[PDB]
């Protein structure tokens, strides 16, 4: 799709079986969901955004499908505000910016 | 152009008479400057990302060139650490996600 931005980029992803909504996010290099359990081991990471930082959990080759298209790689869970779609994941499904 | 998104899209803006880099960012309703002047009136806001809130100095009908196409908005002026082009001003030149 070509989507215009007269209002928030939201779309349909669905990890862990769950369909949830979140923000494509050009602005973000990586990819943060809000609080859920997610298989396997993760790591810790601290990220910054405008009011400062938070600690999220890093999991690693998680399947996501985002707009209906599947993309496989990390998800940051953690206290974000918005679920986003960063850059590691628009980069799978092939997105660009374009004017 | 198309901006791919392996890296961050920065690109060149012109504001308040002044060249800066700052991220065309699809998940920022408002645009947002690191502190600076401007001419006129202003009002404060308080907005919220990752971390937490902070507060700035909104300023209204700001010509900004970006990426070498003029447009015209309100232009947030505070402690971020990114210039962000949001989608206030991302609309104007005509940008658009493509996938
Ligand atoms: C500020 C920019 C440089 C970074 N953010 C992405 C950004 O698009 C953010 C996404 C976002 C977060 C949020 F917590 C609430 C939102 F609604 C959207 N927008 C935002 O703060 O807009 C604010 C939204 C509201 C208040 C103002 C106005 O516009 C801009 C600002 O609307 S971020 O959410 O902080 C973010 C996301 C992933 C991420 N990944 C990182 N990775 C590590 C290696 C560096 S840092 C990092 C930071
Ligand atoms: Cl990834
Ligand atoms: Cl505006
Ligand atoms: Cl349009
Ligand atoms: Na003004």
């Amino acid at each position: 799709p070509q989507i215009t931005l007269w209002k928030r980029p939201l779309v349909t992803i669905k990890i862990g079986g769950q369909l949830k909504e979140a923000l494509l996010d050009t602005g973000a290099d990586d990819t943060v969901i809000e609080e859920m359990s997610l298989p396997g081991r993760w790591k810790p990471k601290m990220i910054g955004g405008i009011g400062g930082f938070i600690k999220v959990r890093q999991y690693d080759q998680i399947i996501i499908e985002i707009a209906g298209h599947k993309a496989i790689g990390t998800v940051l869970v953690g206290p974000t505000p918005v679920n986003i779609i960063g850059r590691n994941l628009l980069t799978q499904i092939g997105a660009t910016l374009n004017f």
